[PDB]
């Protein structure tokens, strides 16, 4: 009952005397390691395994065996592990392996259970419950096999933020699936039927939150890969009634800002003398940008309105312009240019003549439709700034609008670059030069750290914004000389704490915290934080 | 606390009813499966895997889920699963992969513990435990990860004679190891010592022995995979004052009698005109030898010194005779030729000339040294019977004397085959042949659940032989008549039940037995012995 306790078993790190005091001696091979050892040990374990799938296959036994151990390897090897304990790994571990969830803790919704959402809670048998991840498997479709995504989402809060992995819940929301092999698999276990319409839909997410409010009314919802469908009406209709975000729209958003920010002050051609170029122009992309704005507003005090016009938006016409004669989208219509001639947009269609007109100093990679920024774009941005910014940000790696390393290569080092996906340094002339990874486990474990700590009533955009601003000034002078964007990864619990503490103290200034208990003043309440944060080491 | 303990969980064969009333609606997707739906399932994610290591893993964590669907899975799939729940890939699992064994209840010893084995027993927690598997991890060297073997051993006892799963206890007794990569290996977690000399050793082993016959009274012993130094030795020790066995020795030698005189029946080549060229002489191979000649003589009453006669040792020096010069090992002198000139024996040093000298009906492949059974030596036995007999039982497969499809069809189908490990049947002229498999599978169970059910004082040879004889009448006229050796391996639990009833009938014939609850008369106590089983089906 302690060696079967995956919360409580140490395995080999039970001294000999512990072993002889809880009788457990004899159940367990003779060599003592410290948590350090089993760590290396573990490690060297799952590098004896090939393909990523079957490293996420040992560690979750691991996690089965030995929480306390799995959390310590991923911390201690974060940059690594990160591939395959999430994006992409696990969603080909949802889409083909969908066993390796079955033991996992999660909650079940759909239709059949419909009206007992609130029974079901109460029965899954959960304390003070502080984050839960809900996804309905369609950002190809997993249906039910998306309780994977919720599950592998829960746990980097709990690594990232020190979330206590008994207070976090995976879910998934079940409203039918639109994949064909699923629909005619004998072995899919989730509800046989295509994705319910919007009306259906709404009633049971409608039930799933009202029920969460009530039965765990501490929780953190956050929404985990809903297509672009409903994952903005879902925000539209749940921001202000419940404590509620969405990572893929406000968590990259977050991030991609603060190391933006940062890659700014590093090309010395300040806010306001930037010409960025968004490749791509869905509702995402152009979040981005605004969240870029906003941030920038928030920390220079720059009028918003000059900033939006350093934006030059391409869609797949060209140039999004007032002049090009056709009904832009209401997303596209505010960083439209208003400066540029209808003959000039006829001529505004390729990016390389884009390009060659904007004389752009930065390039944002958000258009999903591979490797767009070429030699030549690249070599020209070169002719506006010493230091072009190219962040090719599109997911998964072969969508990339450029490799740091050809950014590196054709700019001889002066590109500063943020990638979506790790990419190992690039040496030129005996200086080394490597992305910064805009990472969203930077943004959305302090800020549910920081909603579990303050209880607001709601997370409105100001805490998304303010946990942008901590993270940008988390990156030190040294970080900053060295050419890194963003802090460390390696260093995700002293990121969580600040950002969690930033969002706590902006929670407190809009009076919307509902936690009296906590500190109102930064160094104390950072050092409250820091206490409250679950720690991967044996403490009993 | 249904769903966590991997005896009472079903997954998705809780009916939706079930669920609500367990309150553990929404813990499951929404199908409701059968057992039967469930194995076919666990079947196709098992076939998603290439490699046997990684069909093992997997099957590892349906046995810490749901122990009643692994059991289920494997006997639906038993001659497939065998080579991957067992030998070969439990070695290699234990060599390269340890860490596959970590979850499984077992008892470790070792000298720090000398002194105190009664009270790691007792502390172990079990009930009436039944049957008990040791190894030391020296018949490469695994040291302490010989656990494995005692793990996938005690399994076989589960599936093969409805054991039940929490009456079986795997134990390694670390003693050291001469293994030098595991000697200098940082993750090796056995004692880091060379193996202790024979005195230390058996104060270890004589200790285990005397501590669970006092906590585990109603167990049998089975040593399980000890080195030829030691494995007989131990036997001598024991086998009169404890409840124990050797599956490689004793197990071994009644599978193979059953099936070979099984072999004799279909050559129509009665057992006193078998002319048996035994290819290999180690103390094993003699054993086996033994054990034919002792089974014949219980099933014919032939005098056994006219059986031992059929018998033509081959050793690396060739015929053993009593006229060929040298000092034979005690083991071979039983089998030694009296009727062989020394001027023959100078003559019949290789198989080739042994075989054109002595005009064998059968060829015993016992050798361990390759395929020595030649296209050449097969067409010579061609010339001495219709029907020859060939049994290539050397292991692993690289070492078998000759493949069953080479020995098919160089007698153009007349070879009646017994192989060591599966293989694939042959077809010739539209007419089928397939080697019968020897497994040990055939026989501990059975010895297993007869012992646990009789509470004999000891396991003389007669229950053994008993087995074997059991063994070798339950293959039905039916299977004689389409060229089976033995029962069908798939038929276990009948073959379980009827071996335990006969071992049972036997330690009541001899008075040992000390259970005066079981019936006495065939009929009644198969039909109890059936019943006593474990089945894996959901019972509650
Ligand atoms: O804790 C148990 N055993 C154990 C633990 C360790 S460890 O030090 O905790 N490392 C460790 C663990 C598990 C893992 O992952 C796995 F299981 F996949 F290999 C990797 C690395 C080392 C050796 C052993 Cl034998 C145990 C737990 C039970 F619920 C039941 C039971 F009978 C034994
Ligand atoms: O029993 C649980 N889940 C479950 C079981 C099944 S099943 O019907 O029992 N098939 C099944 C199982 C396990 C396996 O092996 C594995 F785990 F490796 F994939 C293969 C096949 C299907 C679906 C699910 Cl979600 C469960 C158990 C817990 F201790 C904790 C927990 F949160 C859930």
């Amino acid at each position: 009952a302690i060696l079967t306790d995956r919360y409580i078993n140490r395995g080999t790190a039970f001294t000999m005397e512990e072993r002889q005091k809880l009788h457990i001696l004899g159940r367990l091979p003779p060599v003592v390691e410290t948590l350090e050892e089993q760590v290396a040990r573990v490690y060297g374990q799952v590098k004896k395994y090939e393909k990523p799938i079957n490293r996420y296959q040992h560690l979750v036994s691991v996690h089965s065996t030995n929480t306390t151990l799995y959390y310590a390897t991923i911390l201690a090897h974060l940059e690594e592990m990160l591939p395959i304990i999430y994006t992409p790994t696990v969603g080909e571990a949802c889409m083909e392996y969908s066993h390796l969830f079955f033991r996992e803790r999660g909650v079940y919704f759909n239709r059949l259970y419909k009206g007992q959402f609130r029974n079901i809670m109460r029965d899954a048998g959960y304390q003070k419950v502080e984050v839960v991840v809900i996804t309905d498997g369609s950002i190809g479709d997993l249906g039910s096999n998306g309780i994977g995504i919720s599950i592998g989402k829960c746990s980097l809060y709990v690594a990232g933020a020190g979330i206590d992995p008994r207070l976090i819940v995976p879910v998934i929301l079940d409203v039918g699936t639109n994949n064909e092999r699923y629909l005619q698999d004998k072995d899919y276990l989730g509800m046989r039927e295509k994705r319910l319409g919007d009306e259906e839909f709404y009633e049971l997410l409608d039930e799933f939150m009202e029920a969460a409010s009530a039965e765990w009314p501490n929780a953190v919802i956050q929404f985990e890969d809903f297509s672009n469908n409903h994952c903005f009406d879902i925000m539209e209709r749940y921001q202000k009634k419940y404590r509620c975000f969405n990572d893929d729209i406000q968590g990259t958003g977050a991030v991609i800002a603060a190391g933006f920010l940062n890659a700014i002050k590093l090309s010395g051609v300040s806010p306001l003398q930037q010409r960025i170029v968004v490749f791509g122009a869905g509702s995402a992309a152009v979040g981005v940008a605004n969240n870029i704005a906003a941030l920038a507003a928030r920390m220079y005090k720059f009028p918003v309105q000059d900033l939006v016009k350093t934006f030059y938006l391409v869609d797949t016409k060209g140039l999004v312009t007032t002049t090009r004669g056709d009904q832009l989208a209401a997303h596209k219509k505010l960083l439209a240019r208003t400066d540029v001639s209808a003959e000039d947009s006829a001529k505004l269609r390729t990016l390389e003549e884009i390009v060659r007109f904007v004389k752009p100093t930065t390039l944002l990679g958000l258009g999903g439709v591979g490797p767009a920024f070429t030699e030549e774009i690249v070599k020209m941005v070169m002719q506006n700034t010493e230091r072009p910014i190219i962040f090719p940000l599109s997911n998964p790696t072969s969508k990339a609008e450029v490799t740091p390393e050809n950014a590196y290569k054709w700019t001889n080092g002066a590109a500063i670059v943020a990638s979506g996906s790790p990419f190992p340094p690039t040496t030129i002339g005996g200086k080394t030069f490597k992305p910064s990874q805009g990472n969203n486990l930077y943004v959305f474990p302090g800020v549910g750290l920081g909603c579990a700590l303050a209880q607001p009533t709601h997370i409105p955009e100001e805490l998304l914004l303010t946990a942008s601003e901590s993270l940008n000034l988390l990156t030190t002078e040294g970080d900053l000389r060295e050419g890194r964007l963003y802090p460390p990864l390696e260093d995700i619990h002293n990121i969580s704490a600040n950002v969690a503490t930033d969002v706590i103290l902006e929670a407190q200034r809009m009076k919307i915290d509902n936690n009296k208990k906590l500190p109102r003043t930064r160094d104390e309440l950072l050092a409250f934080v820091k206490k409250a944060m679950w720690k991967p080491v044996y403490s009993g």
